[PDB]
């Protein structure tokens, strides 16, 4: 048995659909899947074991002058990629009408995907040979798991998922693995930034702890935060500029993790590491991430200049 995933965007929801594969691996054995994926998130599928092919779209990208030449070529070169093989099954995860007219449309096999009632967009499952209702109140990774399963005929495991892709790390873990925490503080929107002020204060209070902290960042401007946060802080480094799968590897060998609401943060659930989300203008409940050791910490009146260092220790601290 062979599926195809169509889940293209947002690194969060890359990442929550990884406990379904993991799910139908264990169900039916042997089965492998192909992803179409953004290609800034292509690396995340190749980390589980039942994935096969990764096919890159970059809708976005290709939207911003769509019948140049030049991209002309790259969707060409997607589209016979999309309708090499002839799948067992086609499951759209994401329920927007853009990626199922542009991706799952296209694909060789039944296509899979949420209801009228259940999908992002309720004309996305016009596109569907079968409408799988979904119920909308209940974590992503359970809808995900609740799809996987209605579409490959097996009963979803009542255990937690798993998303099955620190195997893939815990191979070549980075060499001091243990002896530093992630502080994830990079993300989109200026209030969902914790205050700088907040983030040196907090590494102060850790100090004379002996841990040493270690700084991602994406972007110059993240960059310089990160060089001010450290700034100062002997055991606090700034990280070099990597890719997802080394942030990844970082993350991985992280003791913990404080951050923000973001996809990093996504990941870092993914990879099963304590992390504490502070969250402002967001809410957990509704965009929360799935994983056990992962704890909220939500900002008095939601607003995270009011989320002092001293809260978010005093709660690394009785979240132990
Ligand atoms: N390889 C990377 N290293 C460090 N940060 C990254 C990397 N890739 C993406 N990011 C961060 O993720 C954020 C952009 O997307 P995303 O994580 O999904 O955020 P958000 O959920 O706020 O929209 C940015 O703050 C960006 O710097």
């Amino acid at each position: 048995m062979r599926v195809l995933i169509v889940k293209t965007s947002s690194m969060g929801d890359v990442l929550h659909t990884l406990p379904a594969l993991t799910d139908a691996q264990q169900a039916i054995p042997g089965i492998k899947f192909d992803w179409v994926v953004e290609e800034g998130f292509a690396q995340i599928p190749s980390w589980h074991a039942a994935v096969e092919r990764v096919i890159p779209v970059a809708i976005r990208r290709w939207r911003k002058a769509w019948f140049s030449a030049p991209i002309k070529a790259e969707r060409k070169a997607f589209r016979e990629a999309l309708q090499a093989k002839n799948y067992d099954a086609v499951i759209d995860a994401q329920g927007l009408v853009k990626s199922a007219a542009l991706v799952t449309r296209l694909a060789h096999g039944v296509k899979h995907g949420m209801d009228w009632q259940t999908a992002r967009e309720p004309l996305a499952s016009l596109f569907y040979n079968r409408k799988h209702h979904i119920a909308k109140q209940q974590h992503a990774v359970e809808r995900t798991r609740e799809l996987f399963a209605k579409s490959l005929g097996y009963s979803k495991p009542q255990t937690q998922g798993d998303y099955a892709i620190a195997q893939h790390f815990l191979t070549n873990l980075p060499t001091d693995a243990g002896e530093y925490a992630v502080f994830l503080h990079a993300t989109t929107r200026d209030d969902k930034h914790w205050p700088e002020e907040h983030w040196r204060e907090l590494i102060g209070l850790l100090a004379d702890s002996g841990i040493r902290i270690k700084l991602p960042w994406g972007a110059p401007h993240e960059e310089e935060r990160a060089k001010r946060l450290a700034e100062g802080f002997a055991y606090v480094e700034v990280l070099p500029k990597m890719s997802l799968e080394g942030v990844a590897r970082v993350l991985a060998g992280a003791k913990f993790v404080v951050s923000v609401d973001t996809g990093l943060s996504h990941l870092t659930a993914a990879l099963d590491r304590p992390n504490i989300t502070v969250y402002g203008p967001t809410d957990p409940g509704l965009i929360g991430g799935y994983g056990k050791n992962q704890m909220v910490c939500r900002a008095p009146g939601n607003e995270l200049s009011q989320l002092t260092a001293n809260a978010v220790k005093q709660f690394i601290e009785e979240n132990a």
